[PDB]
């Protein structure tokens, strides 16, 4: 019993985590086979950020001039190309450490463990959601840029994540590893607009349900209630509408709890309406939203 | 910027993992050296909970008895004791694996990294805290017993906590990895009393601070207070008195703030006295007791 906020084991993705240095600006890379991935803004200085031109700034840079470092391993760069907002340097030497990997581009309330890296060592491990604005709340200081986000499917990695830039509001955008950003950010330092962030609706219901599974049960009342009574209600409060492949995810929480789904939204439009009183669901007194069904029925039923 | 539950990376533990069977009964292993460490009870049966005579139950036991596998490769086991509450199986082979690593024995209110584990192979990291009354509040299912607690410092593995017992109250118990109980705890199948937990104030007040750096400042207010006059309000809310020793680590958090110990602690005061009035506090509606001082610096200063 119990249930936490809980990443990932990062071993696979440790082992993958350099160095780059391209002038005086050093963040991280990830050396997968014979080529290592950053953020293109490591080819900008002080007199850039506010409008770089990045095929201009490329342009005056060759191999010589990316000193790639896996701990104390200095790598040759071979060959380099701008795809996006990533820079993809070709090496010389495969990561003897390459773990079986694909590139993803997740969806808004999806879940992911990000590795935090400094100088490309690693410094924690956490996880998080993508915001349905695009936006992460993570937990990065300056050099951690290039940090990237993964989920991992028995042996598989999964990398979904790579962070670019803190926002002047404190949080976190990045990109895919094809380089291209999630939400309408740009890889300049301008104030740019996130906008209205929503409570992701499936996610807070899967963790309704893993109170339940886990003995917290105050909040089950003696109503039910429509899709679209839902939603009304929904949409008062800033949370993202509930469809019918909300519903029909959840189908495994609602069979282990025998929790029909719509009780369930009924239950959440009761603590919406009412708050939580001074009262606490697995040790909370907000909301969570940063758990997916699949991470409910993971952390509950023990996958490995 | 940005504060988040942060795990320690869990690589070099996950070398470590191993699956112990002894009849029926399978459970996790630490394979350090030619050692592999796991619970005492992987030698019971359903037939021995309630009391289980553990020298006993061993005597009826040999090398051969003992199935350590480490991924697809089978170990041989050249020799067993029992160390407390962990047996101790001498295999003949080192783990190629093995980091630098000590066993420490942690204090009420530390927090530590938990890497659960099923059958040998890693699950999830989490972070959490030795509770007060020497409790966890971890997220484990059946199997997850031998899954270890450590914290890291640069290269070196400190190994502190072994999960054993989820007690009828949904809370964890565990050892050392010299096989001594945190707190009064048996490894018996009987209802056993934890006894009152209280709130670790040193660790609410390193998270004011964090708060405090990453811009949230609603809760200082205009008031100081002393030590005295604190506890006396410690005391009725169930936090843990405060000590010099406590205002003494806070010291690096007040540089960096310019706020005095003591004119934080009138802030914790009247948030005890008056609630939160429903706002949040780096995204909680609660007091979080769960960082120390030092997590707190390490995050905030990015310690790798
Ligand atoms: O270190 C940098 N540098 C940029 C500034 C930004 C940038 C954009 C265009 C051209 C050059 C640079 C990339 C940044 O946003 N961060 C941080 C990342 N995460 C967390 C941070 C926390 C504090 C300060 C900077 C951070
Ligand atoms: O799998 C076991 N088995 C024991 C029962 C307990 C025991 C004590 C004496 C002799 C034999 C066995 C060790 C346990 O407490 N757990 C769990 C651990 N963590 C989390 C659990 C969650 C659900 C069920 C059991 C759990």
């Amino acid at each position: 019993s119990g249930f936490r906020k809980m990443a990932f084991p990062s071993g696979k993705v440790e082992g993958c985590m350099v160095q780059v240095t391209c002038g005086t600006t050093t963040l991280n890379g990830l050396w997968l086979d014979d080529v290592v991935y950053c953020p293109r803004h490591v080819i900008c200085t002080s007199e850039d950020m506010l409008n770089p031109n990045y095929e201009d700034l490329l342009i005056r840079k060759s191999n010589h001039n990316f000193l790639v470092q896996a701990g104390n391993v200095q790598l040759r760069v071979i060959g380099h190309s701008m795809q996006n907002c990533v820079l993809k340097l070709k090496v010389d030497t495969a990561n003897p450490k390459t773990p079986k990997y694909k590139f993803v581009r997740i969806q808004p309330g999806q879940t992911f463990s990000v590795l935090a890296c400094y100088n490309g060592s690693p410094s924690g491990v956490y996880q998080c959601a993508m915001r349905p604005n695009f936006t992460i709340k993570g937990s990065f200081l300056n050099g951690s840029c290039g940090s990237v986000g993964f989920n991992i499917d028995y042996d598989c990695v999964s990398f979904c994540y790579m962070h670019h830039m803190e926002l002047p509001t404190g949080v976190h955008a990045g990109t895919d590893l094809e380089g291209n950003f999630y939400g309408p950010f740009v890889d300049r330092q301008t104030a740019q607009a996130a906008g209205t962030d929503t409570t992701i609706t499936v996610n807070v219901l899967a963790w309704l349900y893993a109170a339940v599974i886990n003995g917290d049960r105050w909040f089950l009342n003696r109503f039910t209630t429509t899709l679209n009574d839902f939603n009304l209600v929904a949409m008062k409060y800033n949370y993202e509408p509930l469809t019918q492949d909300h519903v029909d995810i959840l189908g495994p929480l609602s069979a282990q709890t025998g929790i029909a789904v719509l009780d369930m939204c009924a239950s959440l439009k009761e603590l919406l309406q009412n708050g939580m009183n001074g009262r606490t669901i697995l040790g909370s007194a907000l909301l969570e939203d940063e758990f997916t069904p699949f991470d409910v029925v993971r952390q509950c039923s023990g996958v490995t």
